[PDB]
């Protein structure tokens, strides 16, 4: 049930995503997964929602459902806050929220610096988003102090191509090596070339949007949609599992760490139920053949960005 980080830690391979899950909802989803067995809940500053994460936390372990050393937090930097004199404080505020003094892994959220202000997506008269200028060596370099100074356990990064991790692994003085990338990765976007770097580097890739992220705000109907692909829904038939489970499964299958989000109940426990079967050498091979490079996250208004990620192939 968990990998093992290059800090020593383990971390669950089978994580509780919060993008998207009001404040409305988020409480009561946290307590509920973590009343049928999850550990691992992954959050974010840009997701609006950590104080209520927060307060699930708190109420179980005040319930003696599990203790803080069983459950591994992880949050992210987002893009405003990559000057080295912001870090510190975004994590603490991040820490505050989540009524934590310490989180088991702090990402830079994406490689790409915003201007600094109280918008999360600074845009121009015309629509283009502001950068700041900052680069991700300094940024790291930030994020090693956080480790130094006992507020996080690991640090990685998220949405990184294989170009930008070796500029991290190479700077010169390197304190701590990324742990984990994080990104997007789906049956329509298998990720072979990226996540084969990452594992021979020893960094843990965790995979995002498992589901094809149905609820993400700029979806188009013709979008292809993979809970309901009817080749998926064949793999989930003959296991006797529902589509989101084989999904889930999936990046379990390739030594993968997954963070499916729900805020229904009856779906909170459903996707964990994935520790009772398998796929098979066909069901993998087929599942990889969907590959199509499609990614739920890649926005025209970042492209210009001089850090933006998605240009290169991997
Ligand atoms: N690092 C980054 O840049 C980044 C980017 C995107 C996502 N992430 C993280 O990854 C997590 C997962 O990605 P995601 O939120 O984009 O989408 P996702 O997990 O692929 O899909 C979530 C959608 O699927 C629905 N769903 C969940 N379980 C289901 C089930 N068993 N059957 C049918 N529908 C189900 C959810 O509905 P309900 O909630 O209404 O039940 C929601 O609409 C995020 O929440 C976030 O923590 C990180
Ligand atoms: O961030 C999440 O976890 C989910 C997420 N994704 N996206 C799509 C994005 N695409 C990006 C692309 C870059 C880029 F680096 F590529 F330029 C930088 C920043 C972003 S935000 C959002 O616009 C968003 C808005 C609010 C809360 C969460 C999100």
């Amino acid at each position: 049930s968990r990998i093992l980080l290059n800090n020593g830690a383990k971390m669950p391979i089978l994580g509780l995503g919060t993008w998207k899950s009001p404040p409305g909802q988020v409480t009561e989803a946290v307590k509920v997964a973590i009343d049928v067995g999850y550990r691992h809940i992954d959050c974010a500053h840009v997701y609006q929602n950590e104080n209520e994460v927060g307060v699930a936390i708190q109420e179980k372990l005040r319930e003696q459902v599990v203790k803080r050393e069983e459950l591994f937090i992880v949050s992210k930097l987002w893009c405003t806050y990559h000057e080295k004199g912001l870090v510190k404080g975004a994590c603490q505020k991040t820490l505050s929220d989540l009524k934590l003094d310490y989180l088991d892994l702090y990402l830079i959220h994406w490689p790409t610096g915003f201007k600094p202000g109280k918008e999360f997506f600074p845009l121009d008269e015309s629509g283009n988003v502001v950068p700041s200028d900052t680069n991700i060596l300094d940024t790291w370099a930030a994020m090693e102090e956080l480790v130094d100074e006992g507020l996080v356990k690991a640090i990685g990064i998220s949405n990184f191509n294989h170009l930008q991790v070796e500029m991290i692994l190479n700077k010169p003085g390197l304190k701590y090596k990324p742990a984990v990338n994080q990104i997007e990765c789906h049956p329509y976007l298998t990720q072979e070339k990226l996540i084969q770097y990452c594992q021979s580097k020893g960094i843990v890739v965790t995979a995002y949007s498992p589901l094809g992220s149905p609820d993400r705000p700029w979806a188009k109907p013709e979008d292809p949609s993979l809970l309901e692909d009817p080749r998926i829904k064949a793999i989930a038939a003959k296991h006797n599992k529902t589509t989101a489970q084989v999904l889930i499964r999936f990046p379990m299958q390739r030594n993968l760490v997954v963070i499916p989000k729900s805020v229904t109940p009856e779906r909170i426990a459903e996707n964990f139920k994935v520790f009772d079967f398998e796929l098979s050498s066909q069901d993998m091979t087929t599942l990889l053949s969907y590959n199509r490079n499609w990614r739920v996250c890649a926005p025209l208004s970042c492209t210009s960005h001089k850090d933006y990620p998605f240009h290169e192939e991997f």
